[PDB]
């Protein structure tokens, strides 16, 4: 396992788990300096932003992670569900259903 990326993920999850979504986001942006193309980093980053209520932001991060998630179906399913939840919180139930449709058949 790649230690540096995993260290930042681990640190991010400890911070999110503690209620410090700001630092978690900072830790995940530091993770990108090591792994700018890691969809799992983007997945967690989109989660933290979504948990902060920054839905439109989360959606674009998750949509970016998706472009790097090719041939990783469990992860693409996860990212689409995140995108659905981000559309929902933006008042968009059509784009949310269409996203959950892509999560179910990827």
């Amino acid at each position: 396992l790649d230690g540096p990326v995993l260290a930042m993920l681990t640190t991010a999850q400890q911070q999110q788990g503690s209620g410090d979504l700001n630092s978690a986001a900072a830790s995940l942006e530091r993770a990108q300096r090591i792994a700018p193309r890691e969809p799992q980093v983007l997945y967690r980053l989109a989660q933290v932003r979504l948990a902060q209520g920054d839905a439109a932001q989360a959606e674009q991060v998750a949509r970016r992670g998706l472009s790097y998630a090719n041939g990783r179906p469990a992860l693409q399913a996860g990212l689409w569900e995140l995108i659905a939840q981000a559309r929902e919180k933006q008042g968009d139930s059509a784009g949310a259903a269409l996203a959950r449709q892509k999560a179910k058949v990827s």
